[PDB]
């Protein structure tokens, strides 16, 4: 990503502690983030008002890019929360310079378009994980996937992930007394270890 | 401005309706564009059951989600199935991204297609989340009653719709749909009668 260096020479860098905020969802959009350490979560609200986690984005990942673009060429809000899900460090820089840098290079969109092309690939499956899995299922295939995405640590009997189990319940959209049910079952028949801030995995390698 | 600009390197193909255009687990190596008609897009469980994610229309880029892998080309990711008649334009990756290097333009449009369906299969996300199916069927069967294609009852709506076409808006089986339309009727939001079915209420 050497086409990327002009664009992060640009960049106000940002440190956020983990948990806080830092888009909220339906603010105006001008400003676009670059991932340069840690990770962030994505999340919306349901119908009920409630949190449900989307995913998650890593080092080397835009954010904030959709509002770039409207169907009628008008004003756009910001589509989800983005929150520090541990302490990041970002680049910020505006729509506006990024459109000047982007009409200089467009293989900048071309890593734009990738990347959001990953997202609506995971987020499509996720309303097929919905639709078609209990949550019992929902529930192996959110640590399966876990496994193969970073931060994942290789184990000597699996992979260990970083997450509670509040999190696995935004995530798949149940109750946090009934993950921790499924969770124990889940352990019983020998998929995973559950500890203080992090899940062990087995047979992820 | 690319319009015929685009399209003056591309092949033009038609597809008749029902006809599907992309099988889900291809290799990904043609970009497609709607010069007019629609399509719908469709997954499926490993079992088979359809689930529709979302429709394009006149204007739409579709196929494109392995296009900006210049690196590893990626599988087609779910199934194009023509809804009408449509006339498509079609060109390979290989052209088109040797056409588009100094095109930001077409990128921009590319980008902002791919925004919009970010933006709504994300809502669709939070949609389905804490609903079972039988809140999914029905809450389907009351979108149906406010469709142009519905009746009014004097008890409600009617509606004309298959268990089949039920359980793809849903994304469960034509079996289960009927269970849970039995239980609608005891619940009595409904009533089925054959090839239709009166919603009451609405
Ligand atoms: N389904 C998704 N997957 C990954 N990231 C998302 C998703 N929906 C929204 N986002 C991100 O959340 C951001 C919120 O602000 P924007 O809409 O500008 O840009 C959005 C994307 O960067
Ligand atoms: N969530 C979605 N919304 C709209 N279109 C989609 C969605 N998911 C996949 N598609 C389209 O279906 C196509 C299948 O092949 P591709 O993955 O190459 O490109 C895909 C997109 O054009």
């Amino acid at each position: 990503l050497k086409h990327l260096d002009k664009l992060l020479a640009h960049c106000h860098r940002r440190r956020y502690t983990a948990k806080s905020t830092i888009i909220y969802a339906g603010d105006r959009c001008e400003t676009l983030f670059f991932i340069i350490k840690g990770s962030v979560t994505i999340l919306i609200e349901d119908d009920d008002g409630r949190e449900m986690i989307i995913g998650y984005l890593n080092s080397g990942d835009f954010f904030g890019e959709l509002g770039l673009f409207e169907k009628e060429g008008s004003e756009q809000e910001r589509s989800a929360w983005v929150r520090a899900k541990v302490e990041c460090e970002v680049a910020e820089i505006s729509y506006a310079k990024f459109r000047e840098l982007s009409q200089q290079d467009s293989e900048i969109l071309y890593t734009l378009g990738s990347q959001m092309a990953d997202r609506l690939r995971k987020t499509t499956r996720k309303v097929g994980d919905l639709a078609f899995l209990d949550v019992t299922g929902r529930v192996a295939r959110t640590l399966l996937d876990l496994c193969q995405q970073p931060d994942a640590m290789t184990h000597p009997d699996g992979m260990q992930i970083k997450i509670t189990r509040q999190e696995i319940g935004r995530i798949v959209g149940c109750s946090r007394e009934m993950v921790g049910r499924v969770l124990k079952s889940l352990e019983e028949q020998g998929l995973v270890h559950v500890k203080g801030k992090t899940m062990v995995v087995f047979g992820t390698r």
